[PDB]
């Protein structure tokens, strides 16, 4: 496997707060389509990597999801966190500016200056999000199935038919969310898909922002987010049981899975 990157994992080394890989970040200088972003990338990880684009919330910044730029980039993939244009943007323009930061990572990778110079393989994309960010990521997915994985969190979007995503998808979802109720949102959103592999993970008694920055369940979650996008983005067959199992934890209240190897 030519994707193949860093040591053969362990729970442990998946729950940790970091991974293998030495992680520097910088300000996107010139953002173009979307507010703002962050990108996190390895120092050491001996081979270009996939890169993922990870939005906000409604009103929300890039502080609630920027806790996944550090961890997923430490186990070896290129990670744009963003801003959106305004805080009150929709799904659509979400991932409208999440495709927009891909394209800008793509940029980035091909120019001399910039500390991902040659880093990034532009072939292996992944989205993430939180809220309106995860629907925006879902609709990224339905329309872009050349992405290898999606892994949206405590998702919100008006339309819960995703029935086109053939794209690997495990949703986060957070048991007593008031804004983006499961029942109403993920559950229904996960109900649609039935052409991809995918997954559903509800976090015990978590509120809204049960997967966000300075969550208590860095532990498991980190380790399902890294775990999905190694198998599926990197096609790491290592990270099989760790991305398809369920974790038979306290801290999960519901767990889901379909058409996962």
């Amino acid at each position: 496997n030519p994707y193949a990157r860093g040591p053969n994992p362990t729970a442990a080394s998946l729950e940790a707060s970091a991974g293998p890989f030495t992680v520097r970040s910088f300000t996107v200088s010139r953002p173009s389509g979307y507010g703002a972003g962050t990108v996190y990338y390895p120092t050491n990880a001996g081979g270009t990597v996939g890169a993922i684009a990870i939005v906000p919330g409604y009103t929300a910044r890039q502080s609630s999801i920027k806790w996944w730029g550090p961890r997923l980039a430490s186990h070896g993939f290129v990670v744009i966190t963003i801003d959106t244009n305004s805080t009150l943007d929709q799904p659509s323009s979400r991932s409208s500016q999440q495709m927009a930061a891909l394209g800008q990572v793509a940029s980035l990778n091909g120019t001399s200056s910039s500390p991902i110079y040659g880093k990034v393989d532009t072939a292996r994309m992944g989205v993430m999000g939180w809220a309106m960010g995860g629907g925006g990521s879902l609709i990224s997915a339905a329309n872009n199935p050349s992405l290898k994985a999606a892994a949206p969190q405590a998702p919100w979007d008006s339309s819960t038919n995703f029935s086109s995503v053939t794209v690997p998808t495990l949703i986060f979802a957070c048991e007593n969310d008031s804004i983006a109720p499961v029942n109403s949102h993920a559950l229904p959103i996960y109900d649609s898909m039935s052409r991809n592999a995918k997954q559903f993970l509800e976090i015990n008694g978590g509120s809204h922002s049960c997967a966000n920055s300075g969550n208590s369940n860095q532990a498991l979650i980190g380790k399902k987010g890294v775990a999905w996008m190694k198998r599926f983005m990197d096609n790491d067959t290592r990270y099989s049981t760790f991305a398809c199992e369920n974790p038979n934890s306290t801290r999960v209240s519901d767990f889901r899975t379909a058409n996962c190897s």
